[PDB]
């Protein structure tokens, strides 16, 4: 079942913003956004798609441990830590492009598309080149088919090892208290219009589960705080997290 | 296994009215550091840091099938309001719920629990006294230096139980994180036997080394409980490898 709740376009109007934030309680089984349009809406998943891209890497042996070192290839880019040698924990950390780009080399066309397939993925259209595909290719993914995809990796559900969906979720850890724990990943989608930043994801307390999903427009770099901080506003509105 | 002694780092537990030792292992230098080699060296009970091997054995064994099984509260009212609920492995881990591991034990059993501590070689691997109350009141012993010996093969998954008990036992320690650190640790308050100490045990993983620490130290009261973590992050803030703030 799904809900609307309008009050939400608070946090979007007081950040001179405009998007949407998808929850979903595990316990409950209950969903809720502030628009059930745009909840629907399927855009490019950008850097999001580091989470089906490592448990690839991972069943397939292309990714050993998230200890297994991958070099820097001498390539200078623009964004400074992508210029050093990364390990699984901090290519997810630092969005590394130039490390998943060989992962997905690694994996093939033909492996990436039918085990993307096995995830039920979003459209499952890898069309475009293997190596940038979720960045100015054809595949599309909604705030609401996020939350689905999230859900089978937080049940390890997902047609892969345990072992591969467990380093993942620690791959994902971003922000831990004695309070809660998320989970998540971010995105910005610059190539195909609309420029938009994603934020997915989970908040895990001690008797529930909060899965998330926000997208918002971004048509400047100057604005990729607000993807967390817009959906922080929610969580505490919910009382999800404290203030 | 070079150490190095600090005595700079007393000025934390004399300005705080407190005694006691921290232990620092730097992986990539294989370098240790510590303000009291001696201290460093002093075994003592384990007292709920012990929910580190116990939980591995538990797991292992197949006497906790998941980090979601529900072990439901037995109905008994006990002062810890925390402790008189339902709880799975990573809240009874962060609650530190006794009467929740006591069970674990009992299901163990002796044999069992002694072989895994022989295999694991931890402390000094006796489990003399109840078999469900051995790490507060019985004769199991532990050093500061023996917490990173053993932390530091539970980090590279070379425990003699499976890969997958040691992903999780390393989860369920999950205390802190942030975009400069991550913390995996366990607190112990051990006030059976004289002397009553504290313990915080775990590590900081950093994006390119990961710094183990073992500290304990004299706890006459419960006031000062919360001087563990403090008198901890006070050490690793001098040496840099958190931030003050930022
Ligand atoms: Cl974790």
């Amino acid at each position: 079942e799904w809900q609307e709740n309008k009050s939400w376009n608070a946090h979007f109007t007081e950040h001179k913003s405009q998007g949407v934030v998808v929850l979903w309680n595990e316990n409950k089984q209950q969903g809720f956004t502030n628009n059930l349009k745009r909840a629907n809406q399927a855009f490019l998943p950008a850097s999001t798609f580091k989470i089906p891209n490592s448990l690839i890497a991972l069943d397939l042996g292309v990714v050993k441990d998230e200890h297994q070192v991958f070099k820097w290839d001498g390539q200078t880019r623009d964004i400074a830590a992508w210029n050093r040698d990364h390990d699984l924990i901090t290519a997810m950390k630092y969005s590394v492009v130039p490390v998943y780009q060989e992962f997905a080399r690694q994996i093939g066309e033909a492996r990436m598309s039918k085990m993307l397939h096995a995830f039920d993925y979003g459209n499952e259209d890898i069309s475009g080149n293997v190596d940038s595909f979720w960045l100015d290719g054809g595949i599309r993914i909604s705030a609401t088919q996020q939350i689905a995809f999230l859900r089978k990796l937080y049940h390890n559900k997902l047609h892969v090892s345990e072992r591969s969906q467990r380093i993942v979720k620690q791959a994902m850890l971003t922000e831990a208290n004695g309070d809660y724990i998320i989970r998540a990943k971010t995105g910005y989608s610059t190539s195909i219009e609309p420029k938009i930043g994603w934020w997915v994801g989970w908040v895990e307390l001690d008797d529930n589960v909060w899965f998330f999903a926000m997208n918002m427009d971004m048509p400047t770099s100057d604005g990729l705080g607000l993807r967390q901080a817009i959906t922080k506003e929610v969580l505490k509105q919910e009382k999800i997290i404290p203030l």
